[PDB]
């Protein structure tokens, strides 16, 4: 019986759209989006997904189910896209992908695998982090547990606090990684962080789980790989929560894959079997068209040069607009040090707000961002950068 | 770590998919599918579906993400067709959809959500039923048990056992019920069982969870539905798990929904709002397309017409299987009466074939069936009935 169910909380982000799809005063700028704007303020649907879509339109000719992990060229251009072309651990076949419905999906099939098949009790998320991570891992029931990364002081990555938090956990425990371009703060560890931090992994036996939701929109699609790149060269097992969300544009098609590391095809097979079991017992097998979108241009080097120029030009996009955001800052004239902006990658970062500030934003201003002074960096366009400087700055 | 994980058991219907494409014997027929065919063994995209695509590729302008809920369109559209166009449960607006990957993503939510949100404990599945139906329901950490269904002697729906085994469940269960076409057997209760069902599921309060993943096939949309509005209109709450996988041939796009009927807008809306926070822990959003796909031809009348019609084709095939597939086995000649077969609904039915004889089918004839001896009827066409009949009879 339902009558005495507590209603469920306003989600944080959730909140703001509908504030926002309500204040009167047009001039407003919602900047706690998430999704990435062109300098219209609109998220297109892009080129390359467009021809991509025509040409299976062209061509399906059955809607047929897919196996539990979903179209194979769609895992192994996963695989390819994130250990590297020559990769070992795809020669040895020692890693096995499962097409799901966006990173999210590739989080709780990983969670429910996890839960079901090993020991892992704590899963270590970083502090800040995507909220909906601690959702995820304790829908799965695995309790979450957090490391320090914000050095809310001189805006940077504590490493020191990092590693020191994280001898907390015990030999077993889940650490879970973003990939690059980390959500909320958009700081990333350099090369030879993530090397300690390989280093000490496997000395600590914790076992990775990479969320990699935004490969290309830090440095490059190869670049941004290079540290989990540095972990699966050092480790026997690891699990990797891809999304194509962002960086092909297909947000509602729900595209996204889960991959498995271990020590050999054998206990990969082994072990996948059981992820499979999971994905069954989910939603059965994976949606085929955001996949099959990103199956075909991977694969058709036309269709994939094409993406890769709308790739670049959406991540330079938003690094004109954490450099222009800077300067417009200190041209309506604030006591600042915003550059710690441009040293930040992908959409986000905090902008060092106060929420009682971010607060008089929304309300005296018409300027929503998130309470934790999270600022969706691809809301700005060339247009808007003026009155939202303006209006940061009178309230400093 | 995985080194010491346990290999998956082997799906029941998939090992035949792989036995079936080896067996070197080209004359064989596959009748353990699931999937619908075509006169010609094709599973093919309906034309309906296919201008809803042309449509879709030439008007959508962004990929942004659903609601939690999905396409709201999608929703009127699938509650109008469950419960009727005038249905007070719609007019008073005491039901909730959330659009799904699949019927089967429909279930795990609905798990989910009364796993956390309310103290149901069992779940009553039939007796047979579809085998992932436990495993759903076990995930989501609820335990299954079974009411009786199906007399083997008969090939009919045990009534008596039926209700004798339900008097077991106690006031707070949940009762699984297929809304037509019975899956595996083909038998569904008559106008006047639901309504006896629907009267003692009232007084001994059973919460009724309806899977309906084959509105269409047995009579028509409408009729197939009154067995779950004789619920509905005696029941305060209810939960339906809808596919749209068969009757729209989207299979692998994933869609379906999971309604939920409360006594009213208020409550409605306070247990919906939990049931939103299981999906986005679970897949965050779901998949556009095929809800897309659905919304746009369910809308537009001269694109419904059409469907409709694919859908009666559809039904009125496979009704010409079930009856030429009796009277070619009274062709072939054997010591019978298959004529239950015609009784029977859907795609589906218990041929009541042993599991030994199923084996000799595979073996010394190529003709492929599930251990249970369960058969599906689509997978027959006008040409390979006879070579059907003679190895059926051939093992009798
Ligand atoms: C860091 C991070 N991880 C995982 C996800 C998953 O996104 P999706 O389901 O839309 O791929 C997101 C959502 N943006 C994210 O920001
Ligand atoms: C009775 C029944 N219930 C639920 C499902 C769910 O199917 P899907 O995920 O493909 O909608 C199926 C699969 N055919 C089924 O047969």
């Amino acid at each position: 019986m339902f009558e005495n169910i507590t209603a469920a909380p306003a989600d944080p982000i959730l909140g703001l759209a509908d504030l926002f799809r309500a204040d009167e005063r047009p001039g407003k700028i919602n900047l706690g989006i998430g999704v990435y704007k062109d300098e219209t303020g609109k998220t297109p649907v892009l080129t390359s997904v467009k021809k991509a879509e025509q040409y299976l339109l062209e061509n399906e000719t059955t809607k047929n189910y897919l196996g539990i992990d979903g179209i194979p060229e769609f895992g192994r251009c996963t695989q390819e896209l994130l250990f590297g072309k020559g990769s070992a651990l795809i020669n040895d076949k020692r890693a096995r992908t499962a097409q799901t419905p966006g990173g999210t999906g590739a989080l709780r099939v990983a969670a429910d695998f996890l839960a079901k098949n090993t020991s892992v009790k704590r899963v270590w998320v970083s502090n800040p982090s995507w909220p909906n991570h601690k959702s995820v891992f304790n829908s799965a029931g695995l309790e979450v547990r957090e490391y320090a990364y914000y050095d809310a002081e001189n805006h940077t990555l504590d490493f020191d606090a990092l590693i020191n938090s994280l001898n907390e956990a015990q030999a077993g425990d889940v650490v879970l990684f973003h990939g690059c371009c980390h959500n909320p703060t958009g700081i990333d560890p350099t090369l030879e962080q993530w090397q300690t931090l390989a280093q000490l992994s496997v000395e600590k036996g914790w076992l990775p789980l990479f969320d990699f939701a935004y490969q290309g929109f830090a440095r490059g699609l190869e670049e941004d790989a290079e540290g989990l790149r540095a972990f699966a060269a050092m480790h026997k097992e690891l699990i990797v929560a891809s999304s194509y969300s962002k960086n092909f544009g297909l947000y509602n098609e729900r595209v996204g894959a889960c991959t498995l590391v271990a020590a050999d095809s054998e206990t990969v097979d082994r072990a996948f079997s059981q992820m499979k079991a999971a994905i069954r017992a989910n939603y059965s097998n994976p949606p085929a068209h955001g996949a099959s979108v990103v199956a075909t241009i991977l694969s058709n080097d036309a269709l994939r040069a094409i993406w890769e120029q709308e790739l670049t030009d959406m991540r330079q996009r938003i690094q004109r607009m954490r450099q222009l955001f800077v300067n417009t800052l200190q041209e309506k004239g604030a006591n600042r040090d915003f550059s710690f902006i441009i040293k930040q990658n992908g959409m986000f970062s905090f902008s060092g707000l106060t929420k009682e500030q971010v607060l008089r934003l929304r309300e005296e201003f018409g300027v929503y961002a998130v309470a934790s002074g999270r600022v969706n960096v691809a809301g700005m366009t060339p247009d808007n950068m003026a009155p939202l400087c303006e209006a940061i700055v009178a309230v400093l």
